[PDB]
């Protein structure tokens, strides 16, 4: 075995920290630990520094965490040969064992062109190559040298993609938004429902919208169903199939089908097998960000994510962000047993940040099997929420704050808005709620402060609010390109560090598999006339009743 | 003492339902039930009918129940009252405890106009003269009767309103664009972060805008702020406030504070106390919705409301379906220890469903102290999250399917599109996922059938599936405004069972409350220059890396 132990379990400072766990952590009192440590801020904050000489202030001093806890999981860390594996990772080893594939995001962000091998050839030039490629073509989209087929200049682009060659381009290009250009839009089709065609598509121009068909193979079949929709949708009006070539581009590596598409093998743009989907944006993938915002915008986006990368791989564990934050989220998991992990960015371009970061957390650590082959018999990856504050403060924020389940969570607040309207009122109010929420999670309510507030008899119960419970604080400058690049790059490294702990394989999926064979199934017997008894009974049912009720 | 039992804990039935845990619950096969039951699809499956005769079936038949342990959740829910909590609900009774409130949705639809009262007082009819003058002013924006300041037709309604008074009418005018009309559009600021303002105004006229500030109380911090930047933004253009009558309404409980922020009380649309926010969609706060896509189709989802509380309020236990749901659901959080539930629309139309949801479920049950004013021993509401399928298939599933979690989940499909492009293809593709997810969540794989696809060694386990994770399968024929009106209601009345079993408050949200006057304190440090030491170290320093960091 590549792996130098089998399960988490097997360390020997697994049972130190879940005495630990017994003896200060299930009644760790915040409160206290602040009055124990006037230091406590300083010894639990961290200032990560961009490529750019911008900042992020990482404060986790509000997590029931101190300096013994920190201490043991460093030392679970080691044991688990987080760096070791990390190192791999970024020499280009074929970590990903199921798979026997590098894992090689960090490649596609390599702008200082280091010297970073697959199967001992350099790929700088080769990512290199392909980002300059984006450029060129992403410059002609923005400033209207590539006409479509009446010679009109480029109004609309349309992403067509699922999973990472959806999530991430739509998250991006929303955060970013404030860098976009009035007049280029983008659009992202995914849903194999046909609702999501025919929404996105009903107002737009076939003379004037260009389609990125994002799919490595070029033959998954939700992505080449709805490229093949959309073909029909721009034929029906340009009306001859020499007029694809100026309208249709493909993020894809299978040149055979993309030009049988009609899309000409020029206008293909390439990734290779290292790039998993849900860490996939700063590949060729990424070309819509580059379309909307400009391609020097996403290179700026690529080295925030290339300088968090050399933070992650050349500091030591215990002032290491993302180790920390990854060792914070095993202690919440494994040893007080919250099932979840929730992110609010108290901003409303990242409103689709969370999304992103569930794929990314939960397709890469819902595991149950270790490097060593063999099941685990403790919790791995967490489920991942999260909406933007100050909306998620409204609603179940609630729960959060009053009900009996322990959600770790992270706040996320720029210091600067791109939209500082009204003198900046609406942004000292979004920041006041910021420090507030977590101040509230942390101090709570007491019985005694409630009765001191009028309430009096039974209702005094029903306004207590425990505090003690934990908060991680990331306060960034702005939410440039370069902050964002950082921003995701943390929770990769987070994610590695989890999964590095629980020794499984951050890096395949083959939990899609049986749901995608068990679909074509299916599908056959839609496409036929008889009722179905192929299945379990419940399956039959719910085909049968559907038969009976389909247009 | 209006409680009849303090903790659910010391139900009879409880403890029960543990050694029943123990001994059928913790280890049961699915697989195994089909096998043992050859009428289980049957007898776990109901078919609801609406008022408009269409339907909808509720299979239950993959989860982990039987019927010995669904006749022990039944048996507890008759010992705690469920029955009784539901008729005093419906009787106008005070069952919100702690404000001292009717709790009274199912009076907001009531179309037949059955006699429900409050303080001994009929609502019916007030509750109807509220929906004349919806209907009255939405069919006037819609007819151009309504103008704007120059004589110009409506194309842009905003929507200014936050929690509440927002994911309401966001979800179900998303859900129901089917039935919207070109060239009449809707909008949503919520946020108090300026960008939201800023980007949702950026491109409308206001000679043709019309704004519907939503707010219960009227004093929202966050919706008061956005309306008077909306004010400002309008005033811009307009200059004379004598326009504003023609530009401006509210949707509020409070008559005089609408009438002080400058609207005329004509323009109000008003609600009363025993409307909570997250079930506020069906009252005045719903008028968006009424004008997206015409008040019929507005009375229509009302009416299916309707339908599906009289069916809460009139069949055994046993067989009614939003009890049922909630009894799986205390099944799972009280007896599994799972913490979340999932719902996945496979419709893109329902996209923001899960955030509803995520609402109505959370800030309802996410209590701590019960109506006997003890606090709870016991688990209460658990954490829901979700997105649309087939988009959650390819971000998240991989954890669902192999992760170490067990998280109860809902699926919903309609068997007919609003879009059936394509000769129905997408909705066959739609669909055959809906089924093949489900199937793949009970059946899994074992090892025998990896090795018999060709795996060897260590990669067996790898790609096994434990099965037996359960799905509740819910199938329309078509998501009609009449459908999703039943569906939010299932969801209210599920949200109840759960609630009345935990003996909690449903309708009270003290830590919302709490929230909005968090802020204040901080904001006034904000104003002001000067660094502070006012707070814990971490908020102190949070709030000065800030102040070094802002504009
Ligand atoms: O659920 C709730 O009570 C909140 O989300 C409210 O709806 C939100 O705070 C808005 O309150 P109001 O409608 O009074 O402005
Ligand atoms: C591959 O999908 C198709 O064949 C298709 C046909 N019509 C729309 N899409
Ligand atoms: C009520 O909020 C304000 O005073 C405000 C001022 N400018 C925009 N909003
Ligand atoms: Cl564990
Ligand atoms: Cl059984």
């Amino acid at each position: 075995s590549m792996a130098s132990f089998k399960l988490a379990t097997d360390l020997p400072e697994w049972k130190k920290l879940e005495e630990t766990y017994k003896s200060v952590g299930e009644k760790f009192s915040v409160r206290d630990a602040f009055a124990k440590d006037p230091k406590r801020f300083e010894e639990f904050s961290w200032i990560y520094k961009n490529y750019d000489d911008s900042k992020i202030l990482f404060d986790f001093s509000k997590n029931l965490v101190n300096k013994e806890i920190l201490d043991q999981l460093v030392t679970l860390a080691k044991e688990a040969g987080v760096e070791k594996l990390r190192d791999a990772m970024f020499a280009g080893d074929h970590i990903n064992t199921t798979e026997d594939r590098a894992v090689y995001h960090v490649a596609l962000r390599n702008r200082a062109l280091r010297k970073m091998p697959v199967d001992g050839k350099d790929t700088a030039q080769e990512v290199d190559d392909v980002l300059k490629h984006m450029k060129e073509f992403s410059d002609s989209i923005r400033d209207g040298s590539w006409t479509g087929y009446t010679g009109k200049s480029i109004t609309d682009v349309v992403n067509i993609g699922i999973g990472g060659s959806d999530l991430g381009p739509v998250m991006v290009t929303e955060a970013l938004k404030a860098y976009s250009k009035p007049g280029l839009n983008v659009h992202f089709i995914s849903n194999i429902d046909g609702t999501h065609t025919a929404e996105t598509l009903k107002n737009l121009n076939p003379e004037t919208t260009l389609f990125l068909i994002a799919s490595k193979t070029f033959t998954t079949a939700e992505t080449i169903t709805n490229a093949t929709s959309a073909k029909n949708w721009f034929l029906a009006t340009a009306k001859d199939s020499k007029h694809i070539a100026k309208h249709f581009a493909a993020l894809s590596t299978n040149e055979k089908e993309v030009v049988a598409f009609g899309i000409d093998a020029k206008n293909m743009f390439g990734f290779e097998s290292w790039v998993g989907g849900r860490y996939s944006v700063w590949s060729a993938i990424g070309l819509s960000v580059a379309i909307y915002i400009g391609f020097e915008n996403f290179n700026d986006f690529l080295k925030g994510a290339e300088a968090m990368d050399q933070h992650f791989l050349t500091t030591p564990l215990e002032n290491n962000i993302p180790v920390i934050g990854g060792l914070l989220s095993v202690w919440y998991n494994n040893f007080f047993g919250a099932q979840t992990h929730l992110v609010v960015p108290f901003d409303q371009y990242l409103h689709r940040f969370p999304a992103y970061l569930q794929q990314l957390s939960m397709e890469s650590n819902g595991k149950s099997v270790t490097r060593a082959n063999v099941f685990t018999n403790y919790q791995t990856g967490t489920i991942l929420f999260g909406e933007p504050a100050t909306n998620a403060q409204h609603s179940f924020f609630q729960l959060v704050h009053q009900g009996t389940k322990l959600i770790p969570a992270d706040f996320i607040l720029a210091a600067q808005s791109h939209n500082p309207i009204e003198k900046n009122l609406h942004q000292r109010m979004l920041a006041s709620n910021f420090f507030a929420q977590s101040e509230a999670l942390m101090v709570g309510k007491d019985e005694a402060k409630v009765k001191a507030e009028g309430a009096t008899g039974g209702l005094v119960p029903h306004k207590e609010f425990s505090g003690n419970r934990p908060t991680t604080s990331i306060l960034a400058q702005k939410i440039t390109p370069a902050t964002l690049g950082s921003l995701i790059a943390y929770y990769e490294h987070l994610t590695f560090t989890e999964g590095a702990i629980w020794n499984i394989n951050s890096f395949d999926q083959w939990g899609v598999e049986l749901g995608k064979v068990l679909a074509k199934v299916i599908g056959k017997e839609l496409d036929d006339k008889k009722a179905v008894a192929t299945h379990d009974a419940s399956t039959n049912g719910l085909i049968n009743q559907f038969k009976e009720w389909e247009e």
